[PDB]
DNA sequence: GGTCTCTATTGTCCTG
DNA sequence: CCAGGACAATAGAGAC
């Protein structure tokens, strides 16, 4: 296999559905900037009742138990 | 001038 | 299980 790839985190449910509403905002708003943006996000995310958010959970879950086969002794190093 | 850091958000995990 | 982090996706934007 391979030792110089490098392997992202997979990403929480909030990042599951911010992927998509990110750029559903980014048309709807086009001059703004990714910061704005992810203030935007933060405050519809507040705003979804826990029903809500389980679609986006349960697809958080299958990424992680996907990302687990790929990369099966897998440890979260942060840099410093 | 490519390449890296940073913004800004949440949830997840880490190392002190 | 606090305190202080890194870091997932995203393009803009500064720095070197």
């Amino acid at each position: 296999g391979s030792f110089t790839s490098r392997i992202r985190r997979p990403m929480n449910a909030f990042m599951v559905w911010a992927k998509d509403e990110r750029k559903r905002l980014a048309q709807q708003n086009p001059d703004l900037h990714n910061a704005e943006l992810s203030k935007m996000l933060g405050k519809s995310w507040k705003a979804l009742t826990l029903a809500e958010k389980r679609p986006f959970v349960e697809e958080a879950k299958r990424l992680r138990v996907q990302h687990m086969q790929d990369h099966p002794n897998y440890k979260y190093r942060p840099r410093r």
